[PDB]
DNA sequence: AGCGTGGGCGT
DNA sequence: TACGCCCACGC
């Protein structure tokens, strides 16, 4: 890791500078994709894409078990173990 | 449950 | 750079 946040309160590392290029914008707050439904912005834009399925109740990933469905997969993976 | 949002990293 | 997921933490 030798890209450090220069930033005086962040200790953070990163291996690739674009990894830290993305990490800056926590400190310097750019937030540049919009939703342009509700016209809230986010820092990144996969976080916008799932955003938008808050509003369209779109839900691309179904429990193997039940077939439950969830707008990110992360939600799902988290829902499949409680069939354990 | 609903979902914001950073870190690691692949295309 | 710009984007797209996985994985994870957090409220
Ligand atoms: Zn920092
Ligand atoms: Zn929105
Ligand atoms: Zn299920």
């Amino acid at each position: 890791r030798p890209y450090a946040c220069p930033v005086e309160s962040c200790d953070r590392r990163f291996s690739r500078s674009a990894d830290l290029t993305r990490h800056i914008r926590i400190h310097t707050g750019q937030k540049p994709f919009q939703c342009r439904i509700c016209m809230r912005n986010f820092s990144r834009s996969d976080h916008l894409t799932t955003h938008i399925r808050t509003h369209t109740g779109e839900k691309p990933f179904a429990c193997d078990i039940c077939g439950r469905k969830f707008a990110r997969s992360d939600e799902r993976k988290r829902h499949t173990k409680i069939h354990l």
